[PDB]
């Protein structure tokens, strides 16, 4: 949809998946910000583009969404769950990766470039974005992490 923008980064493990979602994510019309890299280095760091989607996540947490690709997710996701107002979910299975929308709300899906196929991937990051946020008692659980997170 033209109302919101999808941010994506990865660090030197994912550059074909980050190229491949974007412009598959582009095709169908989303509005979608590659934040690099941009060319292969292979000693580069996941917590330098985590926190380049997270923050700009961070500035429209209730409509911007960012995608964030590593090994195995686990390094991209802890980083951008430090960011306020994100929250970050780790999916490598389409078998979760409504449920990250569903019930946990996430603004930021983490994928891994490791342990996952390219097709896979895609699934998920699909599966993701159709799905809608349930609320309700959801929305009770995630108001308990934000709050935590705005009062410590
Ligand atoms: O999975 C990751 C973080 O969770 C990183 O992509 C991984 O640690 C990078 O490994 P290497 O420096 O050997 O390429």
């Amino acid at each position: 949809h033209m109302s919101f923008n999808i941010f994506i980064a990865s660090d030197h493990t994912g550059l074909t998946l980050k190229k491949i979602i974007s412009e598959h994510l582009k095709t169908k019309q989303f509005n979608v910000v590659d934040l690099g890299p941009n060319y292969f280095d292979a000693n580069d760091d996941y917590p330098d583009f985590a926190f380049l989607v997270a923050d700009k996540v961070k500035k429209n947490s209730d409509k911007d969404l960012g995608i964030l690709i590593c090994g195995t997710g686990v390094g991209v996701c802890m980083a951008a769950n430090k960011v306020k107002g994100v929250l970050a979910a780790l999916v490598v299975s389409e078998k979760t990766a409504a449920l990250a929308r569903q019930h946990d709300n996430a603004n930021v899906l983490c994928l891994s470039s490791r342990f996952v196929t390219d097709s896979e991937n895609i699934k998920i990051v699909d599966d993701f974005l159709k799905a809608n946020f349930e609320g309700g008692r959801h929305q009770r659980r995630i108001d308990k992490i934000i709050r935590y997170e705005k009062e410590t």
